[PDB]
Parts: C-alpha cells; sequence; structure tokens
C-alpha cells in the first residue's frame, strides 16, 4: 500500500505524526532515528529512506530527501500529503566565512536561491525564509546542547561544483554566471554552501508549511588543512543532536 | 552646521554613541517614538529625514525617519551606518491581505517578497530580502510581553501604493502584466501585507553585516473591507518596537 | 481630501492641468513665486503643493519626495485631480567631462535604474519624454541664453551604489553596478538622477505629458544661480505649454 | 570595397555626413531621384545604395533590408564610412482607433520588442530618437501640412505573432505576446513595425543622430501617402 | 578508498571504461547491468549506486544518477573526472502528446530547460542539445529491438508537481509561470516530461562530453495524471555496443 | 498573392514541401540551376524565389535575407504555402582553431542570441533541429567525402557586437557580449552566424522540420574580416534524401 506515488506510506504509518526530519542522506534516517524512542523503519524507494520514531511520546517522521531541490520537493510534497506540517532539515555544509570552524553549527534564516526547484513555487522575488518557531527552535536546542552557532543566510546551490565556484573538475571551468561568485557571497555574509534549503524553505514557506533547517560545518573552504572521515562524523553528531532536540520543542 | 553626512545633517557626535535607529517612514513619528525613551531631545530635519536622539538603559538611540520608498530608505540607512549605526528596526503602521489578520493586530516581518528596485542595487534577486534573527526575536517577545495579536511571516514590499499593490481605483484603471492577479497569488503564498520599505530595508542589511527588523500595526483590511484605533494601533506597535529596541542594546 | 496622501481636492485646482514637480518641498514656494497670485494649498508628507497663475490659467507646483515610490504616488494623485501635464524641475550632477557647472539638462529620455517604472510598463517600454515639452524647454533654455544640453540621463533608485559609489560603510558595489559608470559615460549619457524613469514611464504609458530639466551643480569627473536659470526655464516652458 | 557587406569605400560618399534609411532596396533609387545629382554606388544582398546631392551637400539613401540584425550592418558599415545621422523612412500600419491611412508618424522611441537592440545596450536602456532629428522630422511635416502623430513605436523582431497576428500557419501566439496588442493600445502605442528599436538603440548609445518617420498605410482596429518620403528628404534638408 | 568525493569509485575500478548509462533509480542499476557480460558491484552511495560491466569485451560503467539535475550533475561530473566521455541516460516519462502511448520509447534530441543545474554550466541561451552520434545510435537501436519510437523535443522540469503542472497535491494550485504549462508545451509539440535531462544534455554539450537520451513512457498525460526489461532498457544497452 | 511578403501563390509552389533558404537572395538562382527544371518565381524586397525538381518531385529556393526578422517572414509564409521542411544553407564564421574555411558545419542546435526566437519560444526551449534534417545533411556531406563538423552554433542579431568584433565604429562591445567568443569556444561551439536561431525555433516549435548547413569564411580565432561550394552541394543532395 501508499498513498503517494514515490515514498511507499500511508497515513497509518505516520500514527499521527506531523513532524519529519528531513536529512539528505538515505543512510542517515536510521542514525537519526535512533536518538529517539522506539524506532521502526517503514520504506526505502530510490532516495526516500524512512523512519517513525516516538520522541516525548509523539510519533516523528525522518525521511531522507536526496541531494537537490527536485527530489526533496518530491519528499516534502507527499510527506505534507501525508499530514506532516512541520520539516526541519539536518544538513552537512562547507562554510565559506573564515571565522567560521569545523564543528560548528549553521542555522538558517533564509536561503540565496541558486537553485531551480524554488522557482516552480514562488517567483524569484519571494524570499526562501525559514519559519520563525523553527529556527528559534533550533537555537535554542544549539544552546541545550552547548555548540559554536552561527545564525543567518545560505547559499543554495543546484550544483555541487560550478555553483560552489569549484575549479577542481573536469573542464575546470565556471560559467560567467558563477565567476567571482564565492567571494561576492562572502562579502555579503553568506556563510556557507548546501544544496537543498532554497527549494525546501521556498516550497514551505508559500504554502503555510513551517520549515527550519541546521547544518554542521565539516569542511571550510578558506583553510588549508582538511579535517578527516572522523572528526566529521563527530560534527554530524552534534547538529544531529541539535535538530532532535529541537523537535522536541516544535511537537 | 557640521555634517559627517550627505543627507542627513549629523555628525558622530550627534549619536553619543549610539548604535542603534528605529526607524518610521514618516518625520511625524520620529518625536512621538522618542518621547517613550529617557533624555529625548531634537537632531535635525532634512528632507524626509527628522532625527532625534534619546537613550534607554543608559544607552544613546537615534529614531529617524526614512521617508517612503526603497530609494529615500537607502540614503538614511547608509549614512547612520556611516555614522556608526548597526542595527535597524523598521516600525510602520499597514493594512492586510489575509482575511484573519485584523484591524489592531501586530505584524512582525520575518523577510520580505522584493517588490521594489533599491534592493537589487545591494543583491541580485535571488538573495533573501531577509530580518536580522536577534531583531525579529526580540519584536515577537516584545509583542508578547504586551499581549498583542501578533503574525510573524512574509511581507511584499512594493515600489508603489497603487498599481504594485493590485489598486485599479486609479487615473488609468490599469494594472500592468506583472502585477494583474498578484495580490491572489501573495494572498495564497501566505503573504501577511503589503507595505513600501522593507525588501530594500532588508536587503541592504542582510548582505552589509548590518542588523534589521520589521513591526507593524494593522490598521486596515482591505480584504476585509476610524482615526482612534489607527492611533491606538499605533502607540501599539510604538512600545512594542521601543521594547525591543531595549533588548537590542 | 479626494486622494489619499496630497490633501487636495479637485476644486483646490481650480482648472489646472499643468504641474511643476520638483522634488523638495522647499523649493515649491520659490517656484510658485515666479508666477501670479501664489498659495499654499497644503502639505502632507514630502508632498507641499501650491497655487499660482500664469497667463491667466491655473498651474500647480508640487513636490514628490525623493525615489520613484514617492514621485508615483504624487503624480497617480495629481493626475486624478486633474494635472495631464508634469515638468520636473532640479539641480543634478553630470557624468560628462563636458558638461560644466551652471549648464542646463533637458532630458529626452531615461535609462530605467529604478524600480517603479516596472509597475507601468515592461522594460522595453521607453521612459521618454513628451515631445511638446522637451521642446518647451529646450526652447526655453534657449531664449535665456542656457549653455543646454540634451539627451539621456540614467535614473538610479539608490544615491550611492546605483551611482557607482564606493565612499561608503560597506565599500562595495553590486555586479550589476560594477563598472556600469564607464559603461553609460560611453553611451553618452549626461547624469545621474533619481525620479525621471518612474515620472517618464508613468507618464508615457498613462496618456500623461511629461518632461524634466535641471542645472548641473557638480561634476564627479571634474577636479546656486544654476539652480535659477533652470527654474526660470521650467516656468517658462510651462507658459508654451498651457 | 572597403565595407564587408555594403561594398562601399570612404571615396563612394564624397564627404556624406547623412544616411536616408528605407527598408526596400526598391525604394532607394526613388528616394534618391528626388534629390539631385542621384548616382547608384552599390547593391549586395538586401543594402541597395545610391548618392544624391541636397543643397550642394552630398547624402546617402541606403535600405537596411527587414529587421533589426540587416539595419545594424547597414548602419555600422555606414557610420564606418562617415555616416553621422540616420533617417529611417518607413511605412506602417498603426494601432491606435484614430491614427487614419495617409497619416505620418514621427517616433519619439521605440518599444524594445527585438533582439540586436540588446547587442548595443541593456534593455534599461531607452531606444530614443536624436531631439535634432525629431524635431527635423516634425517641421516638416507642418511645412507640407501633413496630419501628424508623435510618440512611441513597438518595434518588433517578427511580423507575425510579435504583432499578435493569429492569421498565421499555427495560429499559436506565445504567451509573452498573447494580449500585448491591447496592452500597447492602452499604453499609447502608435504602430508596429521592425527597426527602430535597433536603430534608434545602436545610435544612441554610440553617438550617432538618428530619426524615423512612417507613412499609415494600414490600421489594425479599422501611394499618394509620397508624403512620408517628402517628409524624410526635407527633414534631411535641416540636418546637413 | 575513492578518487571522487560522491561516487566512492576509483579510476581503477572502472578498468578503462569510456561510458556509462545512468538510470535514475538506484535499484534499476543491476538490472540493467545484468543484461551485460561479467556485472560487478562496484559501490553504493547516497542515491549513487554503481556496476560495472562488459559490453563486446569492452568495460561499461551503470551508476544512478538519482531524481533531478542536481544529483545528476554531481554523478556526471565525477565519472567524467574518473574518465567516462559517453552518457547514456535511460528514464521513465510522462507523455503530453495524445499519440504517443504508454509503453512507447522516446528519444530527445534536445530538452525545454524548466531546470536550475543546466544554468550552472551554460547560459539559458544555449540548447540542452543531444549528441548526435548518441542520438542516431538510440534510434538505429530502438530499430534493431523493435519498439514504437518517437524523437523530438522532451521538457525537463526540477519538479515531479508543479513543473509537470500536476493538480493531484496538497495545495492543489500551480505557481504562475506553469499556469497553463502543459497546453503550451503540447502545442510546442513536446513529447513528455522528464526530470534530468536538461541538466544531462547542457552540461554534456558545453563541456565536450557526448550524451544520449532515451525514456520508456509509463503514463500519458492527456489521459490520467497519476501512472522481462522493457524495450527502452534494451535499446540502452544496443546503443551502448554502437558507441564503444 | 498568397501572402503577404513573397509574391506566390500556392500554385506557384506545384506541390512542393520542401524549400532550400539561403540568405542571399542573389545565391537563390544558383542553387536553383543544380536542379531540374529551374523557374523564377518571384523577387520582392530580400526575398528572391526560384521553384526546381528533384527526382521529379517540385522543390523551392527561397532567400531568407539576414537576420531572424526576415527569416521569420520568409518561413512563415512559406509555410503557408505549403512547405514542412526546410533547409538553411549559410555562411559562417568558424571559432575554433582547427576548422578551415571551406570546411562544412551541420548544426544540431542553436545558441539563441536573437530576439525572434522569443516570439515563437521561451528562452528555454532549445532551437534544435529536425532529427531527420541533420541527418539527411550529415549522410549527404559524407557521400560526398567533404570535411564536416557536427555541433552547436551560436546565433546572433548581429554581424558585429554579438560576436563579439571590435574593428568597428566604437570598437565597443556591450557587456553582456564582452569576453563571449572565449565562453562559446571553451562550451564547444563551432561557429556564429545570424539565422538559424530562429529557423529552428520556430520550426522545432510549430511542427516544422528544419535543418542547418553552413561553409566556412572566416576563422575568428585568427581574424574579423576575411581578406578581400561543397556546402550547397550537400544541401541538394540532402533535400533529395528529404523528398
Amino acid at each position: 500500500k501508499s498513498d503517494v506515488f514515490h515514498l511507499g506510506l500511508t497515513k497509518n504509518d505516520l500514527q499521527g505524526a506531523q513532524l519529519a526530519i528531513v536529512p539528505g542522506d538515505p543512510e542517515r534516517v536510521e542514525k537519526i532515528a535512533a536518538l529517539m524512542d522506539k524506532p521502526v523503519k517503514l520504506a526505502s524507494h530510490r532516495e526516500f529512506t524512512s523512519w517513525r520514531a516516538e520522541l516525548d511520546g509523539k510519533a516523528v517522521i525522518v525521511c531522507s530527501t536526496g541531494i537537490g531541490g527536485p527530489s526533496t520537493s518530491i519528499a516534502v510534497e507527499e510527506l505534507a500529503q501525508l499530514g506532516i506540517r512541520t520539516f526541519l532539515r539536518i544538513g552537512t555544509t562547507g562554510a565559506i566565512q573564515p571565522h567560521i570552524n569545523v564543528g560548528d553549527v549553521l542555522v538558517t534564516t533564509a536561503s540565496v536561491r541558486l537553485d531551480g526547484a524554488s522557482l516552480h513555487f514562488a517567483p524569484m522575488e519571494f524570499p526562501a525564509v525559514a519559519d520563525f518557531a523553527c529556527t528559534t527552535a533550533l537555537v535554542e536546542a544549539a544552546k541545550s546542547i552547548g555548540a559554536t552557532t552561527h545564525v543567518g543566510v545560505t547559499a543554495s546551490s543546484d550544483t555541487f561544483y560550478p555553483g560552489q565556484e569549484r575549479y577542481d573538475t573536469y573542464s575546470g571551468r565556471v560559467v560567467r554566471r558563477f565567476k567571482g561568485s564565492m567571494e561576492e557571497w562572502q562579502a555579503m555574509g553568506v556563510m556557507n554552501y548546501e544544496m537543498e534549503s532554497a527549494t525546501l524553505l521556498t516550497m514551505c514557506a508559500s504554502q503555510g508549511l513551517r520549515a527550519g533547517m541546521v547544518a554542521g560545518v565539516i569542511v571550510n573552504r578558506t583553510q588549508q588543512e582538511i579535517p578527516n572521515a572522523e572528526t566529521m562524523k563527530q560534527t554530524e553528531s552534534h547538529a544531529v543532536k541539535i535538530v532532535v532536540e529541537a523537535a522536541r520543542r516544535l511537537l
């Protein structure tokens, strides 16, 4: 049975859940659910892996979005059809400000829309802005957990490579629009790049759904020393603790 | 008299160390806001820029009007920033476009739809006209503290009072294609209200390391179709912006 | 009042169909004083209005404030009250080395670096002045022996980054405007100001006549009485347009 | 020949600094024949050029072909050869009910519904005519008693969908242009044609003087009018 | 070990492969690889599942892209870094023309760019056009396999719902830009909707990589909104043979 | 006349459903002369038209003039008259260093640096050639053994600034086009010409088949203007295949 086309879920599967935590990576879903009570796997189809658990006695969904606005737009739409009204994205990210360190946590107030899917919900003039209650819950959760936290604007790119002005690529070329762009965002105070928030925040803010976004910084584009696949996992766990603690305040 | 800036007629000395400005649109509201604080005093008046200084909890605060629209606002914000202001709180009175937003309610704006031109002089359209979290938090908590009925969300910020707000009661009775059917669209997208300065204010601050927020009292609702409630709503939004200022010093 | 902002009724205009529209309220009486029977009508926000008489016909003088948004309110509401011809008068800098302080600029059309013009017509539409108004201004400039430049003005929603000024808090100019001044100079643009794109577009696209004249008081590319000449010119032009 | 398309040398111009530029190559000789000492210069592709004399001064008549792209080639190459003033003379319909067949239209500026104008200036820049040229055209129109309308023209890269014509192979008009004629009409636009946005923009942005006059032959909402041609020649006299 | 950030693959893993078949669904990768010789699983990370196999003695890669331009752009870039120079997308699609039947095979010559990732490689004026040799190989393979085939333009959308003008949704509405859009594309002869080709074709055509695109029709949108190996899959494998 | 500009009636076409469309009116007779029973039909403005016969079937040759606007008139009116397949034969500047003057370039799709294409489809729509037409051109080229390149073409509304030529009256190029040639070059674009974006877009979006081939007359990596036909043979042979 499925009430929706991609996720393979029914309303019954949600057990009344109205909040979903939405990481990008299917493999992180089980790990996040493990911070809560009585987690159980619901489904796995394409990049959409879903689990249900209990937070302070209330059902909550954890469901992966895959990379990018398009897959995110599917997961969010179908979760909304199923009854979800609040979405918390938990991600990993690359900071672009020299003063933001690996291990820091970033809470996004709004995003630069360097994506395409957001435009399928609202014209570019519309802000990709987070819900105030969600953002508040994330900031407060960061204080409860104890973290070095920055709150601000994130650049949300449809690509990992040229849209984040990476030159270490097959072509070594960046299209005109994005040449010099990282320095421009840096000067405008943008904290970081990631790949799903513009779509998530725009589609929710324009349809009466609540969304928030938190990420752990696993690399800094300005520093020469690159952490290993050890320190980066610790950072992940930190931000994950925060998103679950934030969810508790939103039930 | 000496001025450190081109339009406002102010020196750094006039600010006495102020780092926060409350910025209404109308010069006539400047004294009224200043009057709620300690040691209020007139500073200067040039064109639509009337400035007063006051004190909150021993710290200097500025109140300075912006005039109507992004262009005038952009001058005031730039020159105040040159003088040392780092936090800007806009206070306005507004209509509403949602059926359940009532006259007397308070609106705190998280971000704005950019239907202006001046914001593009600071950041490309993809950049969000987003309020500072600390400012928004202070405004929301101030509104709560006095028991106002508060809505928190998105505002549409227009370069015009008439066609950009899809008004047909005009000389031409025409609205350009871009704006035909636009009010119903913003309504469906959850936009609370129209006003005329916030896209410029929020974009220019968010992209230049300045903090900004905005609060407004609702004095009319076209979708729902009085002078007393108007001045009463005013006094309430004003007490909120001053109480928020206290938390941001 | 018949309108939302100006505090005027149709009767206040006494049949006036032409308005001179300076930016600053403090210049309104000065302009009105050059005409017969000048009287104050109203003052609200940055909209100060006076009525006077030119060759037996009523004329309005009304300030717009700074920028297209304020200007669009004044023009709309004056149009409702019966105004059909608008003449902007201002003082300006210049971005061409050959244009000197004391010179007079008549604008045939504007570069649309504003937002409000788009609320009246898409960008493809020209922010063009009315031919009769432009003719009147040029001929009025000539009748007083003014050194006159006639051409294109760049009309910016900002005083700072839109005019590519770097002497600012951030010291930054957004990509769109980086290198822009040199581009407009190479395209023969005379000067920057902040209201004409809105004025000219909203009028040209709604059957209203508009023109603009300005006195050059500074020139950023180079190392009072000028305001008076431009002012005499706009009043003389008004005479020919009644 | 110096220039690549026109087949002309600076010497062919004999010092000419003004060109009258019709769209149709077949109209070039007819305009030249109204002036002194008309001489054929060249004919290549849609570019037919003649020289003549007006009050003792050399003038050029050169066709542009239809559309901004070919217009942009003629203007550029003529500018290379010394032309500094360009007067377009066209034939045109009208989109305003009160504009009659026989009337003359002088264009102050154009709605830029073309592509070539963007190769000279961004869209924010006005496709505006030179004041001196427009004045000369209006004054020449008065001198001969022509019923004249002065104002804005819509300059389209197509004859069909861009002018919201549905009487076509597909019968389709793209979203951008659906309902557009009514919009231009409400905005006071006089007429459609196909060269002025490019002409006016490329000249206004490069220090060249341009103007345009057109005779109305049809009306969307409804050759003695010769009248337009007499006007462009009389205007040229005033611009030498 | 991995020579690339996301795929978990080294150059050595590819064993000289220069062509990749790139389905959207990770679960379809093993199925496609099984149609070829010596299929071997390489890696699975996020939405990127990769197998290697052999076709007429030459190594070939099958690697999923996930849904959408952004994940597609990662897979294509990293595969290119590892030496892949030809990419054949095999997808599922909703047809928007009355005469196109469920089960038909569509070969895309170029795409309507209703995505965002393509703009990260080339400005909108640049065509999202397929490689001629790849398109030819797909058309010729369709003859070899036997299938009802249509060749033409595809609309490639960053969304499954509003960008394909679907109304079976939470909001039940569609933003201005897309209101009435399906009938517009229909009138312009566009065959179908899918979600990866604009990004794939643009990023390849603008970077000296060859790409082709084929899909099996799973629904006809003029009629309905919610929809061994199919003809389309057999066709992409046969086309690969011709491109090695 | 059945149409406003071409001066032709349906009878003039004698059942023709394919047109070869050069830019230059002066080239029409020359192309017609390579086929059977060539007959002049009309000449108005930049539109010169001939009829001829190929393997017993009527074919039209008709000039478009320079640019998308005049091209859009010719194509529309020919469609009204019954033409369903269009083959453009043009001249072009190559922007890749190894492409020789005289080489034949077959266009799969065009960069839309024009305005007329937007009057038929929004910018997101690809200015793509018909597969059958492109196939016929490529196969005709190989059959005569011509040096041929197949790929993307930049199609500009101007000859000068939009093709980043600086040897001009102003010597300036507007921001949008500064550095643009190097960008197209890096993206693999083969060449510049001035009609294909309009032709390919208006045909692909209206159920007409179009193909595009051009002979290289200058290499832009070396000079802006050449010092003071395989392609034609190919367009005619391609036409044979599409009848």
